[PDB]
């Protein structure tokens, strides 16, 4: 079951969106490539169907509308810098718990999940942009920075996680440089937690 503010978006492609409140306006986030160059796309949430125009920054797409056009108790929109740790990919079929860092992001997603808000706590860090082999995720922040395209060692990543040393999960992407033979339990369980929205 998806979060209450998560909807489906259809433009040049099919994706996911999220709805929020900010300074008396209703804000809708999704991915630019889901919207498409014509800059128009239709959001479906609850019984509401609304066509919107989006301002874009790289693959991060944001539309604004009003309470009279899209009523509901939408959660307040807070943007925040990425913090190395767990993050929730808010897909239309439930939250996918994944690893988020500036260099590498891991989450089990499909094409339809493009545009899902990626959140940490009560704040949006970006939208889901795309995927690669072995749970690789790419996330675009509101300022248009692409997260997930660089490399990081396991030891460097490990500094950010609590718990005792644990065996490294089997399938990890080449962009995570395996330079230790054990990682903190929370890091291992995160990666092991692959595919958890059900």
């Amino acid at each position: 079951k998806a979060r209450g503010n998560v909807g489906f978006v259809a433009g040049s492609s099919y994706g996911t969106g999220s709805v929020w409140t900010r300074n008396n306006e209703v804000v809708v986030l999704t991915a630019s490539h889901v919207v498409g160059r014509a800059n128009m796309a239709t959001l479906k949430i609850g019984d509401a169907m609304l066509t919107l125009t989006f301002k874009k920054n790289g693959d991060f797409a944001e539309a604004v509308t009003t309470q009279s056009e899209l009523p509901g108790n939408w959660p307040q929109l807070h943007f925040a810098q990425p913090t190395t740790g767990p993050a929730s990919w808010c897909t239309a079929t439930g939250d996918e718990e994944g690893l988020l860092s500036g260099e590498v992001c891991l989450a089990w997603t499909t094409s339809g999940d493009s545009g899902s808000a990626v959140v940490q706590g009560d704040a949006v860090v970006g939208v889901h942009t795309g995927s690669n082999t072995s749970g690789v995720a790419y996330v675009t922040t509101p300022s248009g920075k692409l997260l997930g395209a660089d490399t990081v060692t396991l030891s460097s990543l490990s500094k950010h996680f609590t718990g005792p040393l644990t065996s490294i999960p089997k399938d990890i992407p080449d962009n995570i440089i395996a330079d230790v033979d054990a990682v903190p339990r929370s890091l291992a369980m995160l990666i092991d937690g692959l595919s958890n929205r059900e």
